[PDB]
């Protein structure tokens, strides 16, 4: 099928520094959730797959300048990207919690177990409340350009001494150094770290969902246009959405996810 063609090649960026959702083995070679799904989903399209290697911090600025067609990179779906971008139909969850190590004030919480900033309401709003003072004083550390940063520089838990890197590894490390007293990231990520490292990482507080962490994590496309690009991106929506409830259907999404993160991660 000649490049151009309706029925072309699709070019899918991923990070590589994400496991379990996107990583690279001994050889180099991009591994992970996301690139057994990618060769999946674009089977059941019939249409043929390279994956390409991307930094997170430039991810979206790469999508626009047409360095690939779609991100499938742990992206959660926000209404903030939704601005410059398009999202698939989510594939799989992720939530978000806060890590601190073993012997930190924050191993005395009690707050729930999980809390949803679009469903709001007073209990949550306490329970930001309660955040907010367990940070005060303290310095949180996050992956630059992720959910977690725009939710600990909105206000909604104070006024945060927040520390910025470009991968979670450094993320996962600034923590276990002492040098931070508290990050931010998916709970996947952390685990996966605690499994790897066998350094004492511990989940506090409640697992956050909603707001400014979206809903889910979703394929990343430009949206649509009207010019050859937009129209054959406005196909590449319409032909990943349909490849997902086909995937659905026949229960690859949750055997993947197994196969990946141990737990059914899927949407
Ligand atoms: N490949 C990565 N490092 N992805 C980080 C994603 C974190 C979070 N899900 C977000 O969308 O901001």
């Amino acid at each position: 099928v000649p490049r151009g063609s309706h029925m072309d090649k699709i070019k899918i960026g991923t990070e590589g520094a994400y496991p379990p959702w996107n990583s690279k083995d001994a050889s180099g070679a991009l591994i992970g959730f996301e690139v057994e799904l990618a060769e999946e989903l674009c089977k059941i399209m019939g249409r043929e797959c390279t994956i390409v290697e991307q930094d997170w911090d430039g991810m979206i600025p790469a999508l626009l300048m047409r360095k690939f067609d779609a991100i499938m990179a742990g992206m959660s779906i926000t209404a903030e990207r939704q601005k410059t971008i398009t999202f698939s139909q989510g594939y799989a969850d992720e939530v978000a919690a806060l890590a601190v190590m073993k012997g930190s004030s924050l191993e005395s919480m009690d707050t729930p177990e999980g809390i949803n900033l679009t469903l709001g309401g007073s209990a949550v709003k306490k329970t930001l409340k309660t955040l907010t003072a367990a940070l005060a004083g303290k310095t949180v550390c996050t992956q630059t350009g992720t959910i977690h940063q725009n939710f600990l520089e909105s206000g909604d838990v104070g006024k945060v001494n927040v520390r910025t890197y470009k991968t979670q590894d450094e993320v996962n490390l600034d923590l276990t150094s002492g040098r931070c007293d508290v990050a931010l990231a998916a709970a996947v990520a952390f685990t996966d770290y605690a499994d790897k490292s066998g350094k004492p990482v511990v989940l506090v507080g409640p697992t956050f969902s909603g707001g400014a962490f979206g809903n889910g994590v979703g394929v990343g496309i430009r949206q649509g246009g009207d010019d050859a690009i937009g129209t054959r991106d406005a196909k590449l929506l319409k032909d990943f959405n349909k490849a997902i409830n086909t995937a659905r259907k026949q229960g690859i999404i949750s055997k993947l996810a197994i196969k990946h993160f141990g737990f059914d991660a899927s949407m």
